[PDB]
């Protein structure tokens, strides 16, 4: 397991535009396309970062293309953040992609805001920050997934993604 098998796990892969949890336009494993509400601004924006007239449909090695580019950029984002470089230069290799989860389904600046749960994580008291994780809209909105990497965080281990 790794962290491109885990958020396949948990983002699944469309090829056709489909909204998101939050009712936003997305595509292939989890690519936010807009969080604007026209079909036709979030066609525009596919063409955009496939470079093609998609019509709304992309092909299965480009959701890769686009889910390669998306773990780089939240890997390149974390390390450029202050508050989120020295957590994740902490961290073992299995809870470093559990962060890369995070910052994956809600941006750098979304986890960045989670400073008692990273100080807690910094510090290695595993249990206390999966019980303040989940004192979040992001655990009340989407349990399952937050569940698991919640308990990726606090065992270290990939036994939540397994079984599945
Ligand atoms: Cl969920």
């Amino acid at each position: 397991m790794n962290i491109f098998e885990m958020l396949r796990i948990d983002e699944g892969l469309r090829l056709k535009i489909y909204k998101d949890t939050e009712g936003y336009y997305t595509i292939g494993i989890g690519h936010l396309l807009t969080k604007s509400p026209s079909l036709n601004a979030a066609k525009s924006e596919l063409d955009k970062a496939i470079g093609r007239n998609t019509n709304g449909v992309i092909t299965k090695d480009e959701a890769e293309k686009l889910f390669n580019q998306d773990v780089d950029a939240a890997v390149r984002g974390i390390l450029r953040n202050a508050k989120l470089k020295p957590v994740y230069d902490s961290l073992d290799a299995v809870r470093r992609a559990a962060l890369i989860n995070m910052v994956f389904q809600m941006g750098e600046t979304g986890v960045a805001g989670f400073t008692n749960s990273l100080r807690m994580l910094q510090q290695k008291r595993w249990d206390e920050a999966a019980v303040n994780l989940a004192k979040s809209r992001w655990y009340n909105q989407t349990p399952n997934r937050a569940k698991r990497v919640i308990t990726t965080f606090r065992t270290g281990t990939w036994d939540a993604y397994k079984n599945l």
